[PDB]
């Protein structure tokens, strides 16, 4: 089967032939007919962060497909099932995390895309248990991005707590937020779009933004305050200090402020000004099966659609490069089928 | 009246005859029967905070007597009834934070003994619908201490969102910590006590600590991986950069740390870790009226028994220098009774 | 002052001169605008609940209007503020339910046109703590529905505690009901519509409904097991036992089913279903003042609309009349702008 | 192998040998050394419900012991690992309510010593992932009570939603009401034991109840609203219409009754009483694995003990005899060792 492969960090992805990938009990053989790109699978590929992927690899947790064959043991799947195999490819299902409704925090979960092998290829091996359901009414284009990016953003907004009718601020309309804005109105929301680019803005205006801001062109937090009163919560989907600094200004006593970003400095917080004024600072990636389910229904009644330019597999290093050059509005999806 | 007055900042206290206040409206005259003295006090009589108190000033949130008379308007408090007033001297009740239980972060609110007059005196007026009534088997001394120290730890626990037969870990055994283990064992909860004095953890041991660790003679998060698996929460009483940074590290994924203490300097947080494992970083200080009652109950059962110092107004000035060079063990209660 | 006036129970009520009331500490005047009609008030009229209330009698509590002045000690409302005195027209502040944002529950609660005098008049008394202002954009008429019917079926959605992208059942489609479908959407709910008259069920799609189902025409539980797996959970406006029968078994197991209806009858339950399946039975009536605040600023955003017919004060009885041979549709509103 | 088997219902049991169970993939071999007598055992016996179970019959579903052997697929479970098969014999582990921590309420569930063979014997074929580890210092003797008795009552007082320190009333002190009052005080919530028998009342008040009252010889509800002000939740395990109509009134306003008894009879409700205060009635049967653990961790720990009694696999018919005289105080626990 053809597949993109990291050999060595820091090196071109080479487009090549590999083995076909075998399966055998509670796994399923997905064949892949889209990929989304995310920003997680270009760290991979320089293997920049403090846990290195295995090498030979082939990225991709943003995978859809259909399933070719089950393997012994596996019931609630059939040859033919439309399916993703997201970030979490597997957990123990047995720890504390896994049985309380907290699978993506297991500590002996196995990572798509870099732990083992992904979707940037024809054909991927996947745990059964795992791989979730794409609704019927959903191409394997538009459900791809949902995969990470969607259900990241949708986890986030539901761990801020914000009940419908109250007030979210989105810093960062961008691959993440541009759906963010949306999963937040179709959530009874009202949301601030903030972003430096006011071109980002308007779309986010088109896309549901109650209210939007230029953090350049005046005070961001100052602006909520007024507006609205603080908002209820924050989601920080471009972390940066000054971004996190503006985001908790903005949120009002009590409030949260969800980061969703990696980024490898640390974040000064004020201990006097967290403790008098309540305010929390959660951390939030991916989601469970359940939430990524949900997430998906969202998108299949078409409250949330995402933003997306499709690219053959071969052109997979062109994506980086315009990735790490910031020269990409929406989100990339690679299809390795013949269209 | 006699009355302990910070007529200027940084400068000792004064002793002396002042005006006996007059009430109106809503209000209640209070014979003060005792004053636990608080560190908060301390920075009030410095000034050292962004938002200074007002001078002359009067210290004291830890007040505690009997109503002399009630004023015009005041149903639910009668002369004889035995109360307290706490930090939140009065709030608006009209604003979100007021209409939804959280009347600590009102920005309306009047602080007992930083905005207005407090109890280090033997009268002070006070809002009625704002002090709290001490219940009848609980003697003044001990009711004292309860108002500001064993709220804020009762409140902070609650915060945790720890439920019985999970683990939290208090770090600092001090004034607010000997209480918060007490607390947190009255909640079901099993807990691991972490200080620097071998003095204090077993002091822990004797108010029903679960587990000691001293982070001087071996890694405190370390120990608390081995011998239960991380904590569930972590109540930070004596914030400081390298505690928090040991807590932070302590708690399992998905865990909550709860910054108690008011220190001027900032915490470096990692953003890529607090994602990655879902932790969540909480501020809280004191507790609604709610909270208070809840918290005096318990100590009213004799589940919480606060270790004090009582000595008299006069001797403020000493206190406040014993407590700058951490020689005071437990919590000093000041006595009005000898005029 | 003019006012519509209960003398004696099942007696029709006199549309008479009254002394215009005077008001003391705490209390505001309020110029009434209009004042909805509720069915609570046809048995106040008749006084056929266990608790009658007193007599003569000024009914109503969805009146609103302007404060044409305020007494001694009020200070968050002024003179032509615009606002609402809800049923809940006064409660103590300090039980335990008034500080944990209970105040519904109180047992020291005056109900407006019930226990006091309410909106059925030019001019009415209130307790300036609990009246609650109306959105600038909000015309009296629209408002005053929200008072009551808005607030109840708006709370007892929250009650259900289903989420966004769940499924709800609303039964019964006239005065709460068609209310009720539109809060749920603005919720981010699914909702499917069950009631006899399809004239109600095709206003229930035009208002926002997913789903229709007419009890006489088909199985309604049968269908939503088949068409969405079980509701997640029922609101039940319209009381009775064949209803509540239906709605327990339409929702899926540990599902809830809230009872919004006032009715006098006993409702038996399945204890062996109830257990085995993890069902919750909840009533719910009217609502906080927070609740109030929040679902009159749905109305302001335009996400609610009451169907409402405007009618004189002096055809009160009229009303009265058509409301007990159901010839009602929709809510009534009375107009007091005139002398 | 030996084994207790229904071949007729209302028939004796028939204590002979039968097939040891083979195993397959995702399943384990138990040896079991002791199984808890349940009610509900009996009820299968008499197949006196709805649902009938399979003939012939092993019953039991507090069946403890050693894993002899485990199938393929297994990865989480050794020979040798103490474990216990619950009434939740096996979910499907991919519906709404497996995926989201409802286990319990899986439509496609299989149970214990009813769909299929449960503990009444040598040997048990248990599907792996369901079976629940028995803490190391727990004996089996001890154990077996708490995989249905003691899960049940500690699931149903988390239902209720009572925190430390708020008052709950236990009615019914015998198999599940004595462990019920434990799991209630290692909570930190304080209990008022219900029950007609004196002799129950002081055990429950040696296991730690704070107020016992006896029914017979005064008013429950009238004690406890005089006593506490109304229970904050009351947990009913001898369901009865009596039993009910007493919990239902003893309860505060927005209180919840907890039902945990599986009687044949209708219970009434008022519905004006229900709707006014806010009731919440509620039904909870065993719980989840997450649960079990947890109340097994309890019993682990020296907060809860059960009052046995041992007995051996031949005298199972001698103990159901009992059981209907109500002759047993306490919990009966089969041995399949003879000694
Ligand atoms: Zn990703
Ligand atoms: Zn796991
Ligand atoms: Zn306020
Ligand atoms: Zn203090
Ligand atoms: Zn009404
Ligand atoms: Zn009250
Ligand atoms: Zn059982
Ligand atoms: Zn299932």
């Amino acid at each position: 089967m053809k597949a993109a492969v990291v050999e060595q960090f820091k090196e071109p992805l080479k487009i090549k032939e590999v083995e076909k990938p075998t399966i055998s009990y509670g796994e399923v053989l997905v064949r892949i007919k889209a990929c989304g790109v995310c920003h997680t699978d270009l760290h991979a590929a320089h293997g920049d962060w403090p846990v290195k992927p295995k090498l030979p690899l082939i990225p991709g947790h943003e995978g859809v497909g259909i399933v070719e064959e089950v393997g012994p043991g596996v019931t609630h799947l059939k040859v033919g099932d439309r399916v993703g195999i997201p970030w979490l490819y597997s957990a123990c299902g047995h720890c504390d995390y896994c049985l309380s409704g907290q699978e993506t925090l297991c500590e002996h979960q196995k990572n798509a895309g870099y732990s083992v092998d992904g979707g940037y290829a024809e054909y991927c091996r996947a745990a059964a248990d795992y791989v979730v359901k794409i609704p019927d009414n959903l191409s394997f284009e538009e459900a791809a991005p949902i995969f990470c990016a969607g259900v990241t953003t949708y986890k986030a907004l539901k761990v801020t707590g914000a009940k419908p009718g109250e007030w979210v601020a989105i810093y960062g309309i961008g691959g993440l937020g541009h759906v963010a804005v949306q999963y937040a109105k179709a959530m009874g929301l009202n949301v601030v779009a903030v972003d430096i680019g006011d071109e980002k803005l308007e779309l986010a205006k088109e896309l549901g933004a109650d209210l939007v801001v230029n953090p350049l062109k005046e005070d961001a937090a100052k602006f909520m305050k007024e507006k609205v009163g603080g908002v209820h919560a924050a989601v920080v989907t471009a972390v940066s200090k000054p971004a996190f600094q503006s985001a908790y200004n903005s949120i009002r006593r009590g409030g949260a402020c969800v980061l969703v970003g990696l980024p490898p400095e640390e974040m000064p917080i004020p201990i006097f000004d967290t403790v008098l004024n309540g305010i929390k600072i959660i951390g939030s990636i991916v989601g469970t099966r359940k939430d990524l389910q949900e997430a998906l229904q969202f998108a299949a009644e078409g409250k949330v659609k995402t933003i997306i330019e499709v690219q053959p597999l071969e052109k997979i290093n062109e994506v980086f490069d315009r990735m790490l050059k910031g020269q990409i509005n929406g989100r990339v999806v690679l299809t390795l089928e013949d269209k």
